[PDB]
Parts: structure tokens; C-alpha cells; sequence
């Protein structure tokens, strides 16, 4: 019934030390995107709200820059970075959309 | 972090009747963007701050927003048994999620 889809950056490398572009994008439905939420199972990491902006959560303003666009820039990557992320799209009137990346950082 | 949700509980309730399903968010200042009323399968409805409420077609029949954030159930039938969602999404802090669960009865 729900006719979104979000496309994703994928399964991804990068090394120990650098950074990498996490981004989503919700294709195929008209609904309106209300805010994004970046997240892993456990933890937030950042919120773009349409009305408000980019909130950061303070134990990842360090190493975490807003975008490009809906996107995050994770900074100064470590081993304990490796896991799940995860774009959530919050809209109306369509409801959650969610995409998934897995990030693999190398020894 | 902070906040905590109060529901309606746990509930039964007589086939053919109605019934309201309400949550309430507590101890954040955090502003919400909208309430999403889910069974874990489907949407129900959503409030959203800027553009009200939406009633998930499937479910106009039988389904009448609130009072306030909250959803009213009528002519319930056996099917509808079962977990009922409240899903906060809020700036800055991210998503409360509130737990009712509904078992229907005869007699
Ligand atoms: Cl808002």
C-alpha cells in the first residue's frame, strides 16, 4: 500500500582515521518529508527537522558534520564505528520510511 | 533521554463497542513534529504539528481522531485485538514510543 522506497550508500569501506558520506533518498512517493532521523539500534545520531534544522547529538558533535542535503559526514572514524546506520524518514501522510547502511572500517 | 510516555494500559473491551487509546508525553520541553498511531503491521493515523490529522483510509470507517493526540476505536471486532503504538517524534530528542494492548471481547 505504501509506495515509497529509499535508495541508500550502501555496504560500505573506509579506513581508520578518515571520513565518509552517509546519505538516503526517498523516492517514489509525493508524501512530505517532515524530519530525518540518523540512527543506530541504540543511539541517535543526528535529526534534520524541515521546520528547525540540524540537531547533533553532543556525543557525536565532535566527528559528525550536517550533509550534503539529508546526509551526514562522519569524521575521524574508528574501529567501534563498525555496525549499522540507519536514515528514517518521518513523513505525512505516508508515515516511517527507514533505509539501512552497513559500515565496515578497516584494519 | 528524559521523556516518558503514559498510556491508557492495558485494556479489554466488548465487541461492537468503542473505545479511546490515548498517550501522554512527559518531562521533555522537546517539540513534537508529530504522533503516530501504528499496529505493527500499519499506520492508523498521524497528528502532525503543522498539518493535523491524518486518518489512514483503510481505517476512516472506524477510526475517529482524538480527543487531543489520541484515536478512538469503534464496533470492535475480535481482529482488532492486538498492540497499538504511539510513536512520538519529537526535536531534539528523537522518538517515545508508548505500548497499549487491546484484547476484544464477547459474552
Ligand atoms: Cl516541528
Amino acid at each position: 500500500m505504501m509506495t515509497g522506497t529509499i535508495e541508500t550508500t550502501g555496504n560500505i569501506s573506509a579506513e581508520k582515521g578518515g571520513s565518509i558520506i552517509l546519505q538516503c533518498h526517498l523516492s517514489s512517493t509525493t508524501a512530505q518529508v517532515t524530519q530525518v532521523n540518523w540512527e543506530q539500534q541504540d543511539q541517535l545520531l543526528a535529526i534534520c527537522n524541515a521546520d528547525l534544522g540540524w540537531h547533533i547529538s553532543p556525543s557525536f558533535k565532535d566527528r559528525v558534520a550536517p550533509g550534503p542535503g539529508l546526509g551526514l559526514t562522519l569524521q575521524s572514524l574508528t574501529v567501534n564505528d563498525t555496525g549499522e546506520y540507519f536514515c528514517i524518514y518521518h513523513t505525512y501522510p505516508d508515515g516511517t520510511y527507514t533505509g539501512r547502511i552497513f559500515l565496515e572500517v578497516l584494519e
